[PDB]
């Protein structure tokens, strides 16, 4: 499980899914062995594909990812690892100048999904290929340019054999919207007028924005 | 080695791996979950030993100072001398193969990330937990605030001080990924550096490209 304070719940169970969806690019955690540290891996992770429908809620579902069948995290997790996959999105820092109340302490606002439950390492080619192709689909679509794959299918199974494909079904899921919830309405306004004047912050006034 | 970390997206020097922690505070924390579980992960404010002076090249044997809330599970959970990650991450794009102009080929994430192993200590004492979020605020208000003068909430820092879980981590290993398309032909590389060149969403990432030897 995750710690997340009462004001900083997400208002709807979707949010999480939107933020997964958003940020694919998650720090995949598992157990170090004999009290290490865990070990980390950037991984690039999707919901299950074959949903159709709307998708309010991450518990239930199964995510989609890979990493290097060569990254030694591959070999640690054998075959039932419980693992955790964060995503991050949106996040600013939070100068108490923008309050204009005092006295004050700075913070920083951001945004994270949690999910956690137990990877299936995928070994059939076929399941392989298809992890890769959705990941594509879903990623290209989302943050590309209209990039066709059909002419790189020979390439994508030439270098298939050094994929390590993944399945997590989501057992347990939570999200960190830390967004100001805890300053007084007027503050919060203050908060989100200030993120909406430059590029890096503009996400963060987004979400404010859309807060009840 | 603690994290995998190709050939190709090892850093030039040392010193990148520090920018990186000072550029992206805001860390991920990990340490094992209890019997199988999965591990816990907090994110968590983090900076580099302030009484450090000369130029600072390497994480490894440095101290880094940080706090979280002790009502986080995660703060009874590291126990005594707990073995911990805490993983920084940088500037980061998603790269379309559309921006390559190359056929075939397969689309990748471009990104920045640090993580740096050892063991955490807590800081119990109020004179240590007060200075860390105080050497917290000189360092993050500076870099990234707008101008606020901690003064006039010094004493309300003590005030609302009981919930730091202020700690220490003495960097045993330190390993950084910049991914950056250093694996593709020059050309290709430039390619994508003059891509990146052009939103504000991709400039941190082409700035690095454009630091590379
Ligand atoms: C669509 C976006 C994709 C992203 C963001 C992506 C991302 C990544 C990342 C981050 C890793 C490294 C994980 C680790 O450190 O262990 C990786 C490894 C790998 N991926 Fe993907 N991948 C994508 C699509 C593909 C495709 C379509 C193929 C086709 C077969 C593929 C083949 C590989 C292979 C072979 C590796 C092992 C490392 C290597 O030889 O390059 N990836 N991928
Ligand atoms: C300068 C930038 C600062 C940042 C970015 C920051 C960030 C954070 C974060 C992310 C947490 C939550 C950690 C968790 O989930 O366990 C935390 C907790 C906490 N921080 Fe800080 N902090 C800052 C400065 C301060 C200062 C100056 C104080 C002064 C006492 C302070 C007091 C607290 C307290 C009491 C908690 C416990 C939970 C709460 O009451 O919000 N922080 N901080």
């Amino acid at each position: 499980a995750m710690f997340v304070p009462g004001p900083y719940h997400a208002p709807e169970d979707r949010w999480l899914v939107d933020l997964v969806r958003g940020h694919p690019l998650a720090q995949l955690a598992s157990n170090g062995a004999g009290g290490a540290a865990p070990h980390i891996t950037h991984v690039p992770i999707i919901v299950d594909p074959e949903l159709d429908g709307p998708v309010d809620r991450l518990v239930g579902i199964t995510l989609w990812g890979h990493m290097n069948r060569a990254n030694p995290h591959w070999a640690a997790l054998g075959g039932a690892a419980n693992v955790v996959a964060t995503f991050a999105g949106p996040n600013a820092y939070v100068s108490p100048a923008v309050y204009r109340t005092a006295p004050a302490a700075p913070t920083w606002n951001f945004t994270s999904v949690q999910v956690r439950g137990e990877l299936r390492k995928v070994e059939s080619a076929d399941d392989t290929l298809a992890t890769v192709r959705a990941t594509v689909a879903a990623l290209e679509s989302r943050f590309g340019a209209g990039w066709d794959m059909t002419g790189s299918l020979d390439y994508f199974r030439r270098i298939l054999p050094g994929v390590g494909a993944f399945r997590l079904r989501v057992a347990e899921a939570d999200g960190m919207f830390k967004l100001s919830q805890e300053q007084q309405p007027a503050i919060r306004r203050r908060v989100r007028h200030s993120f909406g004047g430059a590029e890096a912050t503009r996400a963060v006034a987004g979400l404010m924005d859309r807060l009840p």
